[PDB]
């Protein structure tokens, strides 16, 4: 029962019911309560506790909400040097595509992500 805070512009990661991932700063928002559930070690699904949608990155690197689970919904967790976390699309691990948000709280597509950005750091917060 966790919130994922993005260091970049200070948004909590948010899966809107229509599949559009983005960020909000509103703590009472329903769609930010997430559940991180480990398949293997350092291999998680990221799910909304409010819609049951799964976070997923498609072929273009666009993050969306997946209504059912699958290959695209798995992400590689890495704890970073501070207390923050990065998350790679397992299905696109080679392409080194992270979950990330821009500074205005919008999805920063995989292609345009990379290491050393503040877009890709997230701080899990127990709700």
């Amino acid at each position: 029962p966790k919130l994922l805070y993005c260091s970049n512009g200070g948004h909590f990661l948010r899966i809107l019911p229509d599949g559009t991932v983005d960020g909000t700063r509103d703590r009472s928002d329903q769609h930010i309560q997430l559940q991180l559930s480990a398949e293997s070690v350092g291999e998680v699904y990221i799910k909304s506790t409010e819609t049951g949608q799964y976070l997923a990155m498609d072929t273009d690197g666009l993050l969306y909400g997946s209504q059912t689970p699958n290959e695209e919904c798995l992400f590689l967790e890495r704890l970073e040097e501070n207390h923050y976390n990065t998350y790679i699309s397992k299905k696109h691990a080679e392409k080194n595509w992270f979950v990330g948000l821009k500074k205005n709280g919008s999805c920063k597509r995989g292609p345009r992500t990379h290491y050393g950005q503040k877009a890709i750091l997230f701080l899990p917060l127990p709700v």
